[PDB]
């Protein structure tokens, strides 16, 4: 079947009106991959140790000590909004819809290839490329999902973001347990603190290997693989943020007093004394009604430690925090001006909010007694010294969440963001996640794994330390997905027109290309319209 | 029926989504009009000359003399879009839709009331309402379009823009004919030019009458007047505009050169002697293949002249442009901030293109045989000067309408524009209106008068020039219509995101009310969306 | 509603002048006798 295509080239995302306000949105995109020979056609287990740079009192942070196994295999991720859309498409969704659901999503591999090349070492010398008819390209799809999860997102390497661009899949590789201790020191610290790699505990140890746990196929180019489609189990991802605070809920006081006449210093008055009014407070001390100190329902938002790092038997971590900022570095595949040079990264903070954001400047303890004006003794501000640090603050240390806290999900991130994540399986589980919108309980797709398949020489020893020679051969193979949602259109509430995308005579150049035909992919804001919270 | 409504207020829009990209609008208006009796219960032709203004040589287009029959009914005219769309609905039809269709559209008069006024002439003095329950609110609807069209929208005299603002109906008053001739003349022009009316041609007389053409309902408090559902017959209008000019129509020439580097300096070359390129040209003449002489399909727009005034039996009037400028004077009941003082009408000119748009000053003409560089003498320029006038170019005079004449129709203008117009009566018709989107060729609603009838005194004789003298009332009632739209949802077809109206942190106050309650209702853009013309 | 034309206006094509024929408002008609 050499001679014969096995697949359809598509990358059009179709919008499909249904009844009531719902459409379904299928996102197709196909790729052209390329993947080479396995560097190593072994597994191992390599550890990174850094300490001379966590050794420098103050840099604990900067920790990168791990182990982690690597695979002679590669994967095929596209969990990315960068993959199914483009500006134009997330402009519409963003801008029309107002809640999306992630419905389904299948893959496939046509058009299978594999060439070797011979180093024609005539003069400059020379370098030849020839099609080996029979060699074959192994494919895994695990659909138990037994091996680890490995979003490739969180590290910039999902499948490029341009249908006209080749992309390439990423190295498998996953952690492997280790023990290590890293006690915190600032410059001023005596004496070296403690920093080392205890090693692995046996009860701890998982060597995943794919051959034993997936069954792999042999694509030869007449062959094509198809995935089936798989249906997720996730809730629904809005596209409306909420703006009010505890200080904008509820009936606002009855002002006694109201402007006669234009003029931004032409104020209305509630006309009652503070401690005069009526209304309910949760302060059984004081009589004062104010609108810091109204009882309001429960809390939007919550407060938490802040560049906080916490330590388990791996070493440190930052306490993640549900607020409102992620940061994203990427490169000339999923955004940055692909003829930029050097190897300096591209990135952007995505901002998100004031839906459930703090600002830590303006929070203040008092003394239950109250009385004010508060006495600098019966006051913990953001600016006195705990610990006798001059640069922390009891907010530092501060957590805030509790029974009453109200909160929204992570808003989509194009087109860096991840799409969906996989659940921990944890007794108790998060209440969200912090890297995607959507999270599939029970059932996530299976990570798709591609490997160029040995192809040897007429001189193998199997009973040999040497390292097996093989011909050098690599593959190049198209792979198509189809990424379905389902949407709600949105309604005009107000009397006031809204948030909307647009083109201005600033964006304009980030969405085409220029005399070179270089390109880019510039990040956008997803929630953009206002919800009422209450 | 005096203790019992016979109604309800609704003023809500409503987007019914059907199968396939289609949905269904809604535009629920209702509000409360005030009327008052006729300053006089008859017919009167009146005159309006102004000679005295004209007679200033130069002051043509300052021409006001007409005639018109002053008639003792008003007119209730929702024919604008700000009646039945509010700035949060615009954006949202205008952003997400790509075609609308004008369907259908129904009226109804509840809770009439009329009252009486009483001037208890005590000190002050004072002044009394009471309500006359036995009174009637004259109504008639000209379904059959018996008289003459007149829509209100052209004076800014519509039904008011705010749901929670009482409105009133217009005087109702038609043109009558007349002659007169008015010759122009510059402020130089020596001896006093031709300036006068001459007055009516019996054979063009048409005095029309509402009582004698058409049923009139009395409604009394207890009584309600409802319109069936007029469906219309009109083209669909579009939510897209297009940008190609000839010189943006067909295949590019084929650069031989391309850039090598980024740089605005750094553009392609088509590489190939301007008189010795391939291609078709409609100049038998030259081998010259240029953009600007390279044939095109046909020709996008025209050029008219400009500032033109032309004159009939009735006198001048500027000659009428399908280019792209119309200009807005409005005020307060339909934008203009409410709080504004003055009697300075707000406006503003609503520019719409660069779709079939001409640029005089790049025009220019020259002679068959060519001969480039051109010659002086074989080339009139927007500059050299016609008539001797130092501001008088062929242009003004120039006219490039004919066969190959592509162009589009005019586009919505929130919230001051007309929705619909009557079609001329005429045996060869307008490719357009320069007033409205949508034009009814053959059925146009019918429209609705309303009047105070006479509440007489008991002093009354018919017999007597006097001027019938009766009690002084007025009446209130409201107004409901429903003005439904079919229109198709937008698809995303470049890569690029698009114009979207948007909220800012410029326009923000120009949705919300100030302080003292002020309002005001800001024009905006139509059609944004570029669509492929070729 | 109308437009205007160049008056008194002769254009010429192979078989020769002839005068640019106007929607206006004046037809002139002569005849005799047998019509009138």
């Amino acid at each position: 079947g050499v001679g014969i295509s096995t697949g359809t080239f598509n990358n059009q995302t179709e919008f499909k009106f249904l009844e009531n306000g719902w459409v379904e949105i299928t996102a197709n995109s196909s790729r052209l991959v390329h993947l080479n020979m396995p560097e190593s056609e072994n597994y191992k287990r390599v550890v990174v140790n850094n300490m001379d740079k966590t050794a420098v009192k103050g840099n604990m942070a900067l920790d990168d000590i791990h182990v982690e196994i690597v695979t002679p295999w590669s994967l095929v991720d596209a969990n990315a909004w960068g993959v199914w859309f483009n500006p134009g498409d997330w402009q519409l969704i963003v801008n029309t819809m107002s809640e999306l659901h992630l419905v389904s999503f299948e893959q496939e591999i046509f058009n299978v290839v594999l060439k070797t090349v011979s180093e024609s070492a005539t003069q400059p010398p020379t370098k030849v490329y020839n099609n080996d008819l029979t060699a074959s390209l192994m494919v895994a799809l695990d659909s138990n999902n037994t091996m680890p999860f490995t979003p490739a997102a969180m590290r910039s390497e999902t499948l490029g973001f341009y249908p006209w661009k080749p992309t390439i899949p990423t190295p498998w590789r996953y952690y492997f347990q280790w023990d290590r201790t890293l006690i915190p020191s600032h410059t001023g610290t005596s004496g070296t603190p403690t920093n080392v790699y205890h090693g692995t505990d046996p009860d701890d140890v998982q060597f995943y290997t794919i051959e034993n746990s997936v069954p792999v196929h042999l694509l030869r180019t007449g062959d094509e693989f198809a995935t089936g489609t798989f249906f997720f189990d996730c809730k629904p991802c809005r596209l409306t943020h909420t703006w009010q605070t505890n200080r904008a809920l509820g009936l606002p006081p009855f002002l006694n007093s109201l402007p006669q006449s234009e003029g931004a210093t032409n104020f209305g008055d509630i006309g009652v004394q503070q401690d005069k009014r009526r209304g309910v407070t949760q302060m059984g001390n004081t009589d004062y009604i104010t609108e810091a100190t109204i009882m309001r329902p429960a809390e939007v938002g919550y407060s938490a430690p802040y560049y906080s790092f916490e330590a388990s038997t791996q070493g440190p971590f930052k306490t993640p925090i549900a607020a409102g900022d992620p940061r994203y570095a990427f490169g000339r595949q999923h955004g940055q001006k692909t003829t930029t040079t050097g190897e300096t990264p591209e990135r952007f903070t995505y901002i998100a909010h004031q839906d459930t954001g703090r600002y830590p400047e303006g929070d203040w303890i008092q003394n239950i007694n109250f009385n004010l004006p508060v006495t600098n003794d019966n006051v913990l501000l953001p600016t006195d010294p705990i610990g006798g640090k001059t640069g922390i603050n009891y907010t530092n240390i501060f957590n805030t969440y509790g029974p009453l806290t109200a909160l929204n999900n992570v808003p989509p991130v194009y087109p860096n963001g991840q799409i969906w994540d996989k659940e921990f399986d944890t007794d108790l589980k998060p209440r969200l996640h912090i890297n995607a919108p959507f999270v599939c309980q029970n059932n996530c797709p299976g990570q798709l794994f591609v490997k160029v398949a040995p192809n040897l020489t007429n001189q193998y020893d199997p009973d040999a330390s040497a390292n097996m020679s093989r011909i050098v051969t690599y593959s190049d193979f198209w792979w198509k997905g189809k990424l379905v949602f389902k949407a709600k259109l949105r309604a005009s509430h107000t009397w006031n027109p809204i948030q909307q995308m647009s083109i201005n005579v600033d964006n304009q150049f980030n969405y085409v290309p220029n005399n070179i035909g270089a390109m880019k992919i510039v990040y956008e804001k997803s929630q953009l319209a206002p919800r009422k919270l209450y």
